[PDB]
């Protein structure tokens, strides 16, 4: 099973990724998680993203494409994977097709622009695992702590109001066109496309995705 999650920043993609991963027993390929990890570890492949992410801009297609190629070549992706934040531009989507990476489902998470800053100001993360929380809308079971490891949650450095605004501009400029791109792929019978209302509570979005996936 191969799935792409599409949506504006803060739409809920990473939150629902956890539930899809357990359903199909497939790993999550999160380019945001991988770029942040490369910066933290100083890995030659990806540390370049530090200044770009801080400015709210997109990392070069060339750099992310190489990160994903390396990741999906490993044994745990042999029987499927979940793409979460990739592709983010048309050239990234074209690179997947040129490389013969078809997918079974493309799932669009729709959230109005006006809700996005509130979602990100309350976002707290557990960087080692990628788990995501929200202090109001989806809080940890213990305040400030990861549910699984008990480690103190952090706030992403790019989760500031002004940076999220810039991310939203970049999304509409370069990423939103992927909705039409993959809608046409579905019209041609190359994948399945579905849109969900991301303003519903987390558990209701999860149930809506269950009905689409079966
Ligand atoms: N492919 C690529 N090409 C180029 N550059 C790339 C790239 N990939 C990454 N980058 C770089 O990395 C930077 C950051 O990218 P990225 O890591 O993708 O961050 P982002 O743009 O801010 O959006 P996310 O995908 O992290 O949010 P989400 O849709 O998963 O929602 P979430 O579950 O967290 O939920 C949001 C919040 O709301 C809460 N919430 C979730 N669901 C609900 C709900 N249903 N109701 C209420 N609250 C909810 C959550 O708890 C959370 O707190 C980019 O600017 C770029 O520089």
């Amino acid at each position: 099973m191969r799935i792409i999650l599409l949506g504006a920043p803060g739409a809920g993609k990473g939150t629902q990724a956890q539930f899809i991963m357990e359903k199909y027993g497939i790993p999550q390929i999160s380019t945001g998680d991988m770029l942040r990890a490369a910066v933290k570890s100083g890995s030659e492949l990806g540390k370049q993203a530090k200044d770009i992410m801080d400015a709210g801009k997109l990392v070069t297609d060339e750099l992310v494409i190489a990160l994903v190629k390396e990741r999906i070549a490993q044994e745990d992706c042999r029987n499927g994977f979940l793409l979460d934040g990739f592709p983010r531009t048309i050239p990234q989507a074209d690179a997947m097709k040129e490389a013969g990476i078809n997918v079974d489902y493309v799932l669009e998470f729709d959230v109005p622009d006006a809700l996005i800053v509130d979602r990100i100001v309350g976002r707290r993360v557990h960087a080692p695992s990628g788990r995501v929380y929200h202090v109001k809308f989806n809080p940890p079971k213990v305040e400030g702590k990861d549910d699984v490891t008990g480690e103190e949650l952090t706030t992403r450095k790019d989760d500031q109001e002004e940076t999220v605004r810039k991310r939203l501009v970049e999304y509409h400029q370069m990423t939103a066109p992927l909705i039409g791109y993959y809608s046409k792929e579905a019209e041609a019978g190359n994948t399945k496309y579905a849109k969900v209302d991301g303003t519903k509570p987390v558990a209701e979005v999860r149930a809506d995705l269950e009905k689409i996936l079966g």
